[PDB]
């Protein structure tokens, strides 16, 4: 039926910071190909309280294409977590956010609810990779990781993922994946 | 000249049994992409004997495609050796057949001859790979295989078949060969 | 700025004979899809000399294509040194030079600088790999190999090349770079 549920549960939100390189994104007309530039990469600030709001900032750059005549790009997200944080744990059952557009001290609200459908740890206990979604199959989605190539042993256990979460078989192929070029970064 | 032979002869009509994955098809619009869809299967039914007429039957089915909307399918052919075989032996010379849409007791002449191009028996004497294919090189041409998916090794194998069998080089690279998607089936 | 310069300096013209196949070009409409059809194959004829002026000559051939209905091809090409070259040395510090088509004593000036942007010698100081090219990094580039193939992590060090060279990264993928069928030839 398409909607989607997460995979990984009791995620930590300290440890989402650092840098996560774009693997692929869907085809959604929200972030194709708007966030899917060569070079792609996401900046997290890791968790930020307002009382008991919890939040990340994140920095996504792109770089120019010549072939194309496009510029280089950047910009700045916030994404809130929905439901109150107890100021005693940095742990969420789900990850479940809203999605602003921020520059200065000014935001504007995207999208009430980008989840992280499935995550997985090195061991250092250090996010390897990350896959954000929304609650329908069809909604954007992005797969990064922490480096900017992945083996091809690993990518298949990325797209199984998005199967068990209730993406349908016929949109895990081209032209409904599509891979972000990481070379010559 | 386009004209194709059969590489495979000598074949045992008995070994004609079990169930083949779809690998591959040509874009002949009598097959493709009606036969195509994904997880594409084939059951074969093994030897049977009208008097000394011989004929198998084939019972195709493949799995729904969500984004393109289409529902699963399955249907039933009959193959008829051209061919009388002896009553004495189950081996003929060439796999030369007619093929009949089948429901209930109602058949229908489609094609007058398919024959199997080529056979490749594993080291128990089963059929591992089946390759089935008309007269000329643009006539419907389908790849079938034991399991799911098979090693580079072995697709590149099933190709040069193809180009012996006498198939011309530009016809034996996409768009004019095909793959059938065999994932999460 | 798409200028391209010369990685390989101090050439040889001696070594610059034999037969290489064309493993990939780009997108020119001088060179492509004309010199990019099926089994492509050079033959240099290493160094000739009339005075101090240093010349190749370099004959194309290429297979016919069934399904396209293009016949065989063949045709001659002329690669005169621009500098002129002392009658006491067989090395050019770069190896720029103008191309003429060549039929019988006719010859056409085609372009007055094609470059050796990169080549590399194998343990035994011939050819193993070049790279031909113009001055701007649209203009038309051809990759060319002692074998018909040539394996993944080699195919990577060549495009590295053009990249150190001044090809812009977004002209390094498809439909920018487009590879030759080598197989069956
Ligand atoms: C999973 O989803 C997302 N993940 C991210 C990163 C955390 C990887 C960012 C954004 C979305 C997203 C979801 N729904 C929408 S609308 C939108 N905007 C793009 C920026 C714009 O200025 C140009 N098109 C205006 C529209 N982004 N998103
Ligand atoms: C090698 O060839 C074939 N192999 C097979 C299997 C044994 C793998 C089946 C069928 C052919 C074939 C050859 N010539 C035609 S016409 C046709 N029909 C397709 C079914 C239809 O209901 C929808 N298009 C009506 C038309 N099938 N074939
Ligand atoms: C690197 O560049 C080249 N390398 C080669 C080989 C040494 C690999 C040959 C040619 C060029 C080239 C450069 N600028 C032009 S124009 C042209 N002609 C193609 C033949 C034609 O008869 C049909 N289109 C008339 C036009 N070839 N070239
Ligand atoms: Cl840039
Ligand atoms: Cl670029
Ligand atoms: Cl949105
Ligand atoms: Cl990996
Ligand atoms: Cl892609
Ligand atoms: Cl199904
Ligand atoms: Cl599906
Ligand atoms: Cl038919
Ligand atoms: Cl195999
Ligand atoms: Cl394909
Ligand atoms: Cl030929
Ligand atoms: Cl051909
Ligand atoms: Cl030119
Ligand atoms: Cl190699
Ligand atoms: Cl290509």
């Amino acid at each position: 039926d398409g909607v989607v549920h997460v995979l990984s549960k009791n995620i930590d939100v300290k440890n989402l910071q650092g840098t996560f390189y774009e693997i692929a994104t869907n085809a959604s007309d929200k972030i194709f190909p708007g966030l899917a530039c060569r070079c792609t990469k996401y900046e997290f600030s890791g968790l930020k309280r307002d009382g008991n709001l919890g939040y990340v900032l994140i920095n996504f750059s792109c770089a120019r294409n010549f072939i194309f005549g496009e510029k280089k790009s950047e910009m700045t997200f916030k994404l809130i977590l929905n439901k109150p944080l107890d100021e005693n744990t940095t742990t969420v059952e789900e990850f479940n956010a809203s999605i602003y557009l921020v520059q200065g001290n000014q935001q504007i609200l995207l999208n009430g609810n980008i989840n992280i459908i499935y995550a997985e740890l090195n061991e250092q206990n250090e996010f390897e990779h990350l896959i954000l979604g929304g609650q329908k199959s069809i909604e954007p989605m992005i797969i990064m990781s922490k480096y900017r190539t992945v083996l091809l042993d690993t990518y298949n256990k990325l797209i199984n993922s998005l199967y068990l979460a209730g993406y349908e078989p016929s949109l895990l192929t081209w032209p409904f994946i599509i891979q972000t070029d990481q070379t010559f970064c």
